[PDB]
């Protein structure tokens, strides 16, 4: 199918940027998540690519083809909203034609066209029935149906899984990935949703602000966060942070909680001057003790049971963090706990950049 | 089926495409045929298949001398190398075709149909046409039709011709599991080296109508019988320098002169031959700065092929290609010394071009 490529994308409406130098490929076939908060520019991200929105400036090829001006009925898209509904007194069958029907499209090509989309689907027992005879998943497989009619090039669903029931979804965000997969079509997925990033995604491009943190499998965005709210918006609970600063060659955190640098740190440190820092380190990634030891030490706030096992909330002067700990334990409120990480997992960031600090690649 | 190719000989007049070929193919087995173009290696297909019928000579079917019937009455599948889709067919009839025209009944064709569809995986395709399916899957369906009249060997003309590098790469190796999945005899023409060494339990080497060798890809690639067969596999392919027996020695140029390599005294000094082609593997050899212990050469040019770089060297007269670690700097003219152990050192009859043999260790 079509790689995409977005080069300098920038959108504006006025004063406000909603999306800043935007450059990013995605790859033939590639399921690709564009994954951020509300207001990131994700969705603006994804109606620029359909051809919804209008670039302030800069290009958008898709394969050797420059698709800029182009508007959305001649780039050969398909597109699913976020708030997608099927009309109600129209079958599926109908709902899937209805598109080629207002185009005029001969009655023998929207039968073949639709026999073929609802089979892709797994809807082809349904073409008689009308919505209200539906799940919620069935609905969605008529949806994305109805995006492929006109057989597009590249997929492009705006947080479809948003309308069903969070159980549902967790099956049926599998079920997509399998159909991308048999179709190879060039998808490009919207989601507020970490998990369902990480779950379904072949490449991430986390989005903040109108723009690009970071772009990478699964793996190096989780495990490599470039930036702060990377290493912040993946994971449950996400990356914890504690606020440090440069002090006599240590990473001070309180009068009573201070760390050294990690060795492979300090001439990072040393000769760029960064005085404030971010301590990163993922709950999983680091041990409470009970006491005063060495590390970062706390005091118990709560603890909350997720999985086997419980999550322990400690402050932190005025951070809070949360660890994870053996369901056996019981830890009471206002107790002094020290929290060990290993160094090999701490990440460290200028505070105010938010830029991860990274030293020579071995 | 096993086939027996006996005394093969194909006459185009005063051409002769096929020179006296005696092949077996057997029971259920993966047979490259493997050469150039101009080579006779598809000519040899189609007199398989009983498109082309020989000159003089015989095939058989298991016993079954099938030599004057036609392709049809063989059971053989064939696909040809521009095979095409009919554009107005949709898949199914396309696969349907071959048994309408041979006045089979619905029940029969429906089976016959939707079942190779399955084992091709092109069973959700059936509807489309093939101007909507991508050239991986029209060629399942040129495979499926070529299967749809239960064959007894499937002979394949270079079908892949149509598939971009990396696509092609594993829809041979699928290819390769579907003919081991069903047992098919099958018998498949190529020039790529790289592919029939892939997917081949054993390669005909075909060069100007006659099969120079046939073995497994380990036996065609490291005990090549002719010169053309170590010539054409291997990318690059093996190096030939040729030399002068003078004294114990063969002598390529004043310059450089070798020992006969100490295996091959015997046979070389036997037959008072008096030249010999040297042959050598890129990979089997290495490239030493300055003149010294070896074949002495001066570097003509270099490029990058994979994580190595491939060094085109000139032995005198000739070229010869040696690997050598891509951050090494060489430069045109640069004198070298290209070493090669004897141990894998091949030598043919310069005139012959066989390969000379030693006693068996």
């Amino acid at each position: 199918m079509v790689e995409i490529k977005l080069e300098n994308i920038v959108k504006k409406f006025g004063n406000f940027t909603a999306l800043n130098n935007i450059n990013l490929k995605i790859k033939d076939g590639e399921f690709m998540a564009l994954l951020g908060p509300s207001g990131s520019g994700k969705s603006t991200l994804l109606y620029t690519i359909a051809g919804i929105y209008k670039p302030t400036s800069g290009k958008i090829y898709f394969d050797e083809k420059d698709v800029t001006e182009l508007p959305p009925k001649d780039r050969n898209v398909g597109l699913v909203f976020q708030n997608w509904a099927l009309y109600p007194h129209m079958t599926v069958y109908k709902n899937i034609a209805f598109p080629l029907e207002l185009r005029k499209a001969p009655r023998e090509e929207i039968d073949k066209k639709v026999r073929e989309v609802a089979k892709m689907l797994h809807i082809d027992k349904l073409l008689n029935r009308y919505p209200w005879q539906l799940s919620g998943g069935q609905q969605q497989r008529v949806a994305i149906a109805r995006a492929l009619v006109k057989e597009p090039e590249v997929l492009l669903l705006d947080e479809p899984l948003s309308n069903l029931d969070a159980l549902l979804r967790l099956e049926v965000r599998a079920e997509l990935k399998r159909l991308q997969k048999e179709l190879g079509i060039t998808t490009v997925y919207v989601t507020h949703d970490q998990a369902e990033a990480l779950a379904m995604a072949d490449r991430i491009a986390v989005i903040r602000e109108g723009e690009i943190l970071q772009v990478g499998t699964p793996d190096e965005v989780y495990y490599k966060p470039k930036y702060k709210f990377v290493g912040g918006f993946l994971g449950n609970p996400p990356m914890n942070f504690v606020e440090a600063k440069v002090e006599d060659g240590k990473l001070v955190i309180t009068e009573k909680s201070k760390l050294p640098i990690p060795k492979q740190y300090v001439e990072i440190v040393k000769e760029t001057g960064i005085t404030e820092v971010i301590i990163g380190f993922r709950p999983h990634d680091a041990e409470i003790v009970k006491g005063e030891g060495e590390g970062i030490v706390g005091e118990v706030y709560s603890f909350e049971p997720l999985g086997r096992e419980q999550i322990v909330t400690v402050s932190v002067n005025d951070s809070i963090v949360k660890v994870f700990a053996p369901e056996g334990e019981h830890f009471s409120f206002g107790e002094k706990v020290t929290i060990k990480v290993k160094e090999e997992l701490l990440v460290l960031f200028d505070k105010k950049t938010e830029k991860a600090l990274e030293f020579s690649k071995l």
